[PDB]
């Protein structure tokens, strides 16, 4: 295994240090607004040197963005696909690309038979070529690397199936701002290309200059070079067609074939496209192909790129003869003109990066190494790409949510074989191609009109309902004694209770379990781990009785809590917020202990007194003018104080202090260190009154945030043995920090109202001398260093945090492990700050016609881990990456994949069991099965298993290693025939595996395997 700590990899361009070097001035470059007037020489392309040039046509189906994607595939995508299917079909030399899968399958199912038939020839022949092929294009700022795969295995698995066919060069020409996870990903699942357009113009300025455009990106960690991925960058603003013939806009808009006025577009340089005719091709000829040879300056090879599309263009069958006729005109002149030395014509993608290579084995060029990110995007001016990383927070929060319901249902119902009558693949199909149509790019991004926000949320909504019946059918089955179970697979066994979504305070969702002497004595419930070790996690119900104890099922009793059930309510007459107890629904809380990959019964049952091992939090609420707050059965009274400091800990883990205000304000790891400085503060940014205005995609703060006016907040402290917390009432937010006995769980119940031009910030202020640097992750896979740039405006320092962030000194470090991706950042030494929400009466000029004023109440969730780190052995100083301690990244598990937690329905389990996996291996803890999935229905024979394997990497502190079993996926279910590695999408076999054992991975690596059982 490569050392991916201790080797800092040399590369060509490490965007880290070339961000450190460069001016980043935006200085008018003339008709190339952000570059230079390009020159060539004409002797460099001759009779035996052509330059070969690709002219490549394509169309941006964006599944929703303006309109719906139901809406758009009516009223335009199923219009451009079977245009294309004709115009293809017709004339054999035209080509075209397609990235969208999800439109694709949508265009391709409603097709009659002859005409599916005919969209094959043209695919098998090369005229339509899939670039990606996954079932969106995804965002790579907020996207979990884990959804990623998935909806690329969704387009793929379709593509391989359908059209017989799996692409090995990528196309995203819109994402905003571009992550190394992709070629990561795409590397592992057979991709030797990719191509990006949105990134930095300064950036395509600097690396144009060096003829760095195309690059073998590496992963930052990785010495040897092995992830390596080509990759070809666009030099210009845009992928439209203005920007992709060369440098100046103003001539290759007369090469947009639909904008001379009949299809209702135009040039806005003033000057319009013309018919090619034989009086003009020579005119219109030497100015194309001069615009082609100044691009193709920048560039290493005599092979040319030409992108030939916009969003969702080759609509009209008018449209396709204008381009296609126009280009033909031109490449029977230009071809023919021995002195333009060039040889154009339409191609593919895969044929332009073959030709490129070609070149490259022939010795023509050779290609810099890159590693890094092209984060923060700005596509002109100050006006960088950063409110998105927060746009629609809701939403972002339930894409969290629904990753981890596919996870498990996946997992849970792959240990067994379905009938076709349970439905079981359709709905995980459903919930499959509902979540990975929200990672587009207008999706999670929030950068969708709100009618299509509310179409994606209610496809999730629809998904998240899927997996909880595969997951309830799955845990009866798992738990129940074979010979007694009689499922019906439409009813409800068991309902899922999720104490964190949507959150109280945003929906009242969970249903209550009913005990009474007159009516039910007891309830099973039942916890899933979907994580391959033993977990311990603590679980809460709410239960109609405080006098309830826990049972296992071997009836040995656990130690419980019952706390009350407290409510949050902006009470418009006093005009204060604060919060009330229920007299009639309580919470108890236990530890629940699960094993790997499996399930855990225990039994909640009513006495007519306090249980012996039940015990009663104590609630202080603490306010001027309280008036009293009754609980009812609930035996401990509320006591009430005048605000002030308070301090609390739980079992043997840190002593936390918080402000009069109710917010931490230091943290004490161990009796006797000291009193960390460790401060919550909420702050507030703004819109400027004149020039640019912040909107879904653009932050343009009207300078630093400015501290959110309290008040005399109501705190409200609840003291228990299992669980403490300390929650405020503050403007716009409910305030809670929760303790366990570790790191503390912070969760803050955002609701913006009305305040229009609004941006609501947490930050931490600690005294850790971090200086400029601090660390966010990518794609919930790996972390990268950030350095704070003071050349540079507040909001070009904002990156996304998809899964967490930290700063550390040569002692101390502070680590933020977030729920949801937000946006965030150092602003100074010793701070983090991260964005809950943001509310935008304007529209930022990219498109989406109105501001964000849809703000909903959604519940942003945690955890704080304050660590000493002086004994890790971390990367040095020179290294891009940075990596989480175990206490960190079990903490991050803790809120991304949690247990899952199930209420038996019915009065009466016969049959129930106690436990399921307790003989599954507990793997080394930096080990996850990513995915687990059953690839075959119940018809086939030879029954297929897939797995994703991933293992991060985490530091090395002086903590002794200790047990932990050797994990082989492909031993977990039985009469194994067969064992082997494929790529991460499961479609191609890569290695016949010894013995059928499937061997764990290296850090950072991730795999798959697929087993199969007779
Ligand atoms: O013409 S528009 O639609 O206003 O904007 C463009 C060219 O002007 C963009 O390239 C359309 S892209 C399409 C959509 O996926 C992004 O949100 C947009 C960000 O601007
Ligand atoms: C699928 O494509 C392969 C080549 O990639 C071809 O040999 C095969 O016949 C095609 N159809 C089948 C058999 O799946
Ligand atoms: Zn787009």
């Amino acid at each position: 295994c490569q050392d991916v700590v201790q080797d800092v990899p040399n590369v060509d361009v490490q965007m880290l240090e070339l961000y450190d070097r460069m001016s980043f001035k935006d200085i008018d470059g003339g008709v190339w607004k952000q570059g230079w007037n390009i020159k060539y020489d004409p002797l460099k392309y001759n009779a035996h040197h052509k330059l070969k040039v690709f002219v490549v046509p394509h169309s941006h189906n964006d599944p929703g963005w303006i309109q719906t994607f139901e809406e758009y595939y009516q009223h335009d995508t199923k219009h451009i696909l079977s245009n294309a299917l004709r115009h293809l079909h017709d004339n054999p030399e035209m080509k075209f690309i397609w990235a969208e899968i999800s439109y694709f399958a949508r265009f391709y199912h409603d097709l009659g038979e002859n005409k599916k038939l005919q969209m094959k020839s043209i695919v098998k022949n090369g005229q339509l070529e899939f670039v990606t092929g996954g079932w969106v294009m995804p965002d790579e700022a907020n996207s979990h690397w884990r959804n990623v795969l998935l909806q690329l295995t969704e387009g793929q698995t379709w593509l391989k199936q359908f059209m017989n066919v799996t692409p090995t060069a990528s196309w995203a020409i819109d994402p905003f701002g571009h992550s190394p996870t992709m070629p990561y990903i795409l590397q592992k699942s057979g991709f030797k290309n990719m191509l990006i357009q949105r990134t930095h113009y300064s950036v395509k300025k600097e690396l144009a200059q060096q003829r760095q455009l195309e690059f073998l990106w590496r992963q930052i960690w990785d010495n040897k070079g092995d992830t390596a991925l080509f990759t070809h960058m666009m030099p210009f603003y845009s992928y439209d067609i203005p920007h992709t013939c060369g440098p100046d806009p103003k001539v290759c808009c007369q090469f947009d074939f639909k904008r001379m006025g009949s299809f209702g577009l135009s040039c806005p340089w003033k000057v319009p496209p013309r018919t090619i005719s034989d009086q003009n091709v020579a005119a219109r000829s030497d100015l194309l192909v001069d615009q082609w040879k100044k691009k193709a300056e920048l560039y290493r090879t005599n092979v040319l790129l030409i992108p030939l599309g916009d969003d969702f263009r080759f609509k009209q069958n008018t449209e396709w003869d204008v381009q296609r006729v126009n280009y033909e005109r031109l490449f029977e002149h230009i071809n023919s003109q021995a002195h333009f030395n060039v040889q154009a014509q339409f191609g593919t993608l895969q044929e332009y990066f073959d030709a490129v290579h070609q070149a490259e084995r022939a010795g023509q060029a050779e290609f810099p190494t890159l590693s890094g990110d092209f984060f923060t995007y700005a596509d002109r001016s100050d006006n960088y790409w950063s409110g998105y990383y927060t746009s629609r927070p809701y939403h972002k929060r339930m894409d969290r949510v629904l990753m981890h319901y596919v996870r498990a249902a996946e997992m849970l119902s792959a240990w067994h074989s379905w009938d076709g009558m349970a439905r079981i693949e359709e709905r995980l199909e459903q919930a499959r191609r509902e979540l990975s149509l929200f990672q587009h790019h207008d999706g999670i991004t929030g950068t969708a009109k709100t009618h299509v926000v509310v179409d994606y949320e209610q496809r999730m909504q629809e998904a998240l309902k899927a997996c909880q019946m595969v997951m309830q059918q799955s845990v009866y089955r798992l738990l129940t004694k074979p010979s007694i179970y009689s499922p019906d697979f439409s009813f409800s066994y068991f309902t899922l209770d999720d104490s964190r979504w949507p959150g109280s305070g945003v929906e009242d969702s969970r249903t209550t379990i009913i005990l009474g002497e007159d009516i039910l004595p007891s309830k099973h419930v039942v916890m899933h781990n979907t994580l391959p070790h033993w977990r311990e996690q603590l679980v809460d119900f709410y239960v109609s009785s405080p006098f309830v104890s826990v049972t296992d099922l071997a009836n040995n009793p656990v130690e419980a809590q019952v706390s009350p059930v407290w409510s949050w309510h902006h009470d418009t007459l006093t005009k204060t917020i604060h919060p009330q107890g229920s007299t009639t629904k309580y919470r108890i809380i236990f530890k629940a202990r699960v094993p790997p990959m499996g399930l855990a019964t225990y039994v909640l049952t009513i006495s007519d007194s306090k249980p012996e091992h039940t015990s009663y939090a104590s609630n202080l609420l603490l306010r001027k003018n309280p008036t009293s707050l009754p609980l009812g059965q609930y035996p401990e009274d509320v006591k009430f104080g005048d605000p002030r400091e308070i301090s609390l800990r739980v079992g043997n883990g840190p002593t936390l202090a918080f402000s009069e205000q109710g917010l931490l304000k230091s943290i004490q790891l161990t009796q006797d260190s000291p009193h960390v400085p460790v401060h919550f503060k909420f702050l507030k940014y703004g819109v400027r009154s004149h020039g640019d205005r912040s909107g879904a995609y653009l932050f343009l703060p009207n300078g630093p945030a400015s501290p959110v006016e309290l008040g005399q907040p109501v705190v409200l402290v609840t003291k228990g043995k299992l669980e403490s917390s300390v929650s405020v009432g503050l403007p716009s937010v409910v305030h809670q920090t929760i303790m366990r006995g570790g790191a503390p769980e912070i969760r803050n119940l955002v609701d913006i109202g009305s305040l229009d031009n609004t941006e609501i910030v947490m930050r931490l202020e600690t005294h850790i001398d971090s200086g400029d640097i601090f660390y966010t992750d990518l794609n919930g896979l790996q972390f990268i260093k950030r350095r704070r740039l003071d050349k540079l405006p507040l909001q070009a320092n904002y990156y996304p945090i998809p899964s967490g962030m930290f700063i550390e000194d040569a002692n101390t470090r502070l680590t933020l492990l977030t729920g949801q991706p937000l946006g965030g950042s150092s602003l100074a030494s010793g701070e983090l700050e991260i964005m809950q929400d943001r509310r935008l009466a304007s529209d930022d000029e990219r498109g989406l016609g109105q501001g964000v004023l849809d703000n909903k109440p959604v519940l942003h969730i945690y955890r704080l881990v304050l660590e000493k780190v002086n004994n890790c052995v971390r990367p040095s100083k020179l290294h891009p990456a940075g990596y989480l301690t175990s206490a960190a990244h079990k903490a991050s598990q803790s809120l991304l994949d949690p247990l899952d937690k199930f209420i038996f329905a019915e009065n009466e389990w016969i049959g129930a069991q106690g436990q399921f996996g307790g003989d599954h291996p507990s793997a080394r803890e930096d080990l996850d099965v990513s995915v687990m999935r059953r690839l075959t229905k119940s018809s086939a024979k030879t029954q297929r298993v897939g797995y994703v394997l991933h293992r991060t990497n985490l530091m090395q502190c002086g903590t002794p290693e200790e047990h932990t079993q050797k994990l082989d996926v492909c031993h977990l279910l039985p009469n194994v025939a067969r064992c082997e590695r494929t790529t991460l999408t499961f479609l191609q076999n890569l290695e016949h595996l010894d013995g059928m054992v499937a061997p764990e991975v290296c850090p950072m690596e991730t795999a798959a395997y697929v087993s199969s059982h007779s």
